[PDB]
């Protein structure tokens, strides 16, 4: 019995996990002293290791690759030898004949790892000759980075979350850590315990806002309003960091100038909130000696989502809450390593290390490095493109790795069509996922449990995480597949680890290279910039200190005047829809539910939580499956009757097989509930047998 180092591969919390391994198997996972989770793990960390064993539960682990060698396809099973020959020659081809912007590839931002991401778009970049590398799962806060860049020159954390336990206050916004990240919650319930105000801007009454000093339940899509109006309250009553701002900042003088409007008064009806409660809550931020302000997804999927972002930065830069230790901006998003998949250059624009591709020296550098005599300057296509893509003949094959676009992107018939318009279609993941299923080859890899790496948390902190079992069919790392696929296509390359990998980036990437395995460790988080290998450079825990990285140091001002959503609510649609998260299941289901404690918590189809009020008006019961309506959308899901929801929202999730955050529906209970239930268990059946019947075939 030994127990082998691991970071969770859920959330983006970091927690150290150490798997205790038993003959060639392991049989339990238990918290380790990490530097965020010290000794405490979640319901998903704690039981869902189990996935990697291939359950069944819900789909099979891949276990050979597979050619559907023609479209009305048999999805068949294929050597390593012919997946590989067969990948390698049609992107050849593909790129002499259309160029080599006609291939798509993407990062993966779950178990797979950095190394594998800087893999993927060196292959993207040194082999077939495009920028085209993206991440998916880069809309975790998509919105963010580039918003939050505009203002302040980086989309990352800018304070670590060990630094949230002693800010004087927490300002939570359109983020639920509870169920969200449940280590960073504890963080946020440490920061109160340490004596810190706590505010909560969100419409639920979700768990945080019962510790909170103040909750600001405002109105669904009512944010740059209430934005606007605390802006507003600082700026009229003197609470501004005049220094700060004058040294600091640029663009006050324009956001002063649309905040004045916004008095609290003038919003009280478009957020719902009493303007005292508005004054008094910009006077809690503004008069906190130091604030913190975490977000999640409440702010970016919404059309003025970039907006938002910026507009909340924008309180943080008015109030000096920037630069300093226990305050800062903080977007604390979604996936395990969403951060490590931008970390390593996953993304269109930029390589490792934000050293983006448009810099004549950049390339130089990279190029050389990569024995290489050019390397492409103009931008790539982003992953949301691909349908558009796809349909006018712009991108003709599409290598996707460790994502699941027909179960997890927007009206996924889109995708399904772009998958029926592109000539090749290459799906590399751990499990026959729908999208899987629809592809033309199949590549199998290894998973989280079977390979190592380094994820880099929510706050930029590089993680290390072991090898613990070794795979029990003939699996190849995602690195292992795309060096072997660049090999056979002209471009040498080959590592015997991980740590070649890493290294090798560590090279090229100057915030990036003292972060070695050695200082990472068993235990190690270091987040970056980490210059020096040095054991003097642990890493840097706050950004901005000195200036902030905008072309002028100085950091931007912004907001905009607030807009109403799209979705009319109409007296035939009275009900706003937004998704939200619950612990226990993961996003994807695929390794959530292949765990066997796991998949026993959550029911299918799924909850959507019902306002007790608003489902005594429509007559629908607690647990009864009800009907959903929308414009060309009709869903089925069970009610979860709550005071939690808000009266005229209804709240589902999405984890069950754009403004995502509001939309106009009708709820109606179901009279033949015997009737539903059945359809229910029958179309569940039906996809299982479905995935099954590709995957064992
Ligand atoms: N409609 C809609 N679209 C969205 C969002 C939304 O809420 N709604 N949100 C955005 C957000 S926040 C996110 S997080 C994304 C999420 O969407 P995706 O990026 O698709 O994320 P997952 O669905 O978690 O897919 C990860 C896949 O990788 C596979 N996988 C896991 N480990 C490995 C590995 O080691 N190797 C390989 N090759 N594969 C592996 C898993 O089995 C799974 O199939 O979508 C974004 N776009
Ligand atoms: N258990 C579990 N945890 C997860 C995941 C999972 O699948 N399961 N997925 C992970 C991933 S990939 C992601 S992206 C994150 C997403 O997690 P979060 O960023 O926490 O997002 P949600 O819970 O979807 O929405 C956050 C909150 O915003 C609030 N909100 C909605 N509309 C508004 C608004 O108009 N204004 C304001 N102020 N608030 C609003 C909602 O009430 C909700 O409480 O979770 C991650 N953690
Ligand atoms: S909080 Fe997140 S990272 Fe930690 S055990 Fe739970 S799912 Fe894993
Ligand atoms: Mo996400």
């Amino acid at each position: 019995m030994k127990k082998v180092v691991t970071v969770c591969p859920y959330c983006a919390s970091g927690c150290k996990i150490n798997l205790v391994v038993d003959n060639g198997k392991i049989v339990r996972a238990e918290a380790a002293q990490g530097k965020t989770n010290q000794g405490t793990l979640c319901l998903k960390g704690y039981y869902g290791w189990d996935f990697i064993n291939d359950t069944q539960i819900l789909t099979p682990r891949l276990k050979t690759p597979m050619i559907r060698r023609q479209r009305g396809g048999k999805l068949e099973p294929v050597s390593w030898d012919e997946a590989l020959n067969y990948v390698a020659e049609r992107l050849s081809a593909i790129k002499e004949k259309y160029g080599p912007d006609a291939i798509q590839t993407t990062g993966s931002s779950r178990g797979t790892g950095n190394e594998t991401n800087y893999v993927m778009q060196k292959f993207a970049r040194a082999v077939i000759g495009t920028n085209n590398v993206d991440c998916c799962a880069r809309v975790x806060h998509g919105p963010s980075v580039a918003g939050l860049h505009q203002s302040v020159g980086n989309g990352a954390m800018s304070n670590a979350i060990n630094e949230i336990d002693n800010t004087d206050l927490v300002f939570v916004f359109g983020y639920n850590p509870a169920d969200s990240h449940p280590i960073v919650a504890n963080h946020v319930i440490n920061a109160k315990r340490n004596g810190a105000k706590i505010i909560v801007c969100d419409p639920r009454k979700i768990e945080t806002a019962r510790i909170a000093d103040m909750h600001i339940a405002l109105k669904n899509g009512s944010n740059i309003a209430l934005l606007n109006a605390m802006g507003h309250v600082i700026i009229e009553e003197n609470l501004y960091d005049k220094a700060f701002v004058a040294s600091r900042t640029e663009g006050f003088e324009e956001y002063r100038k649309i905040v004045e409007g916004y008095t609290p008064e003038s919003v009280e009806d478009i957020t719902g909130v009493s303007a005292s409660e508005i004054r008094q809550a910009a006077r809690m931020y503004a008069q906190a000696k130091s604030a913190a302000i975490l977000w999640g997804m409440g702010v970016t999927q919404f059309y003025q989502g970039v907006e938002t972002v910026r507009s909340l930065t924008s309180l943080a830069m008015l109030t000096g809450n920037l630069g300093k230790p226990h305050a800062g901006v903080n977007p604390v998003r979604g996936q395990n390593n969403v951060q490590g998949a931008c970390d390593m250059g996953a993304l269109p624009d930029t390589y490792p290390g934000y050293q983006y591709v448009k810099d004549p020296a950049n390339r130089e550098k990279f190029a050389k490095a990569w024995g290489v005599e050019s390397l492409p300057a103009h931008t790539g296509y982003r992953i949301s493109e691909l349908p558009h893509r796809a349909a006018h003949g712009e991108v003709r094959a599409a290598y996707i790795m460790g994502e699941d676009p027909l179960q997890t992107d927007a009206e996924l018939s889109a995708v399904r069509k772009a998958f029926e318009d592109l000539e090749l279609v290459i799906v590399q993941d751990i499990f026959m996922t729908k999208t899987a299923s629809a592809a033309d080859v199949i590549l199998p890899s290894t998973s989280w449990g079977e390979h190592e790496g380094v994820f880099t948390a929510a706050d930029r902190g590089f993680q290390r995480f072991f090898k613990a079992v070794e795979p029990k069919w003939d699996l190849k790392t995602d690195w292992q597949i795309i060096s072997e696929i660049a090999t056979r296509m002209g471009y040498p390359m080959h590592y015997n680890n991980t740590q070649e990998i890493w290294d090798e980036l560590r090279h090229l990437c100057p915030d990036f290279y003292g972060a070695t395995y050695e200082k990472m460790g068993e235990l190690g988080f270091i987040q970056w910039p980490c210059r020096d290998t040095s054991d003097a450079d642990q890493g840097t825990s706050y950004l901005f200190k000195e200036k902030f990285d905008t072309p002028n140091g100085l950091a931007q001002f912004f907001t905009c005047d607030w807009v109403a959503p799209i979705d009319k609510l109409t007296d035939e649609y009275p009900m706003v829809l937004s998704t939200v998260r619950e612990v226990g299941h993961y996003s994807c289901r695929s390794m959530t539910g292949n765990c066997a404690a796991l998949a026993a918590l959550a029911d299918e189809p799924g909850y959507a939580q019902i306002n007790t009020e608003d489902a005594k008006r429509l007559g629908i019961e607690d647990e009864a499956l009800v009907w959903v309506h929308s414009r060309k959308g009709k869903i089925i899901t069970r009610a979860q009757v709550s005071d939690r929801p808000n009266k005229g929202a209804i709240y589902m999730t999405y984890q069950w097989w754009p403004e995502y955050k509001y939309c106009a529906v009708r709820v109606e209970p179901i009279a033949d509930q015997r009737a539903a239930e059945q359809y229910v268990i029958d179309e569940y059946n039906k996809l299982k047998t479905r995935l099954r019947e590709a995957a064992l075939a």
